[PDB]
């Protein structure tokens, strides 16, 4: 699969996994952080010291 974003906080980049989201290693999309429906992505390797998130246009 390939989750690429660009518009987050990426500036343009290709989400990754796993990626630690808030102590929370999440080795996939979540969306925890959205109140619809879709499901984003961390685009560092350290969420928690990084601050810098994605989407995950996939299935
Ligand atoms: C998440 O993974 C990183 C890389 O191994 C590790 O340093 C960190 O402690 C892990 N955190 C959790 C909650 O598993």
């Amino acid at each position: 699969v390939l989750v690429q974003t660009r518009g987050g906080n990426s500036n343009g980049a290709l989400c990754h996994f796993p990626f630690l989201y808030n102590n929370h290693n999440y080795t996939d999309c979540t969306s925890e952080g959205r109140r619809d429906n879709m499901k984003w992505c961390g685009t560092t390797q350290n969420y928690d010291a990084d601050q810098k998130f994605g989407f995950c246009p996939m299935a």
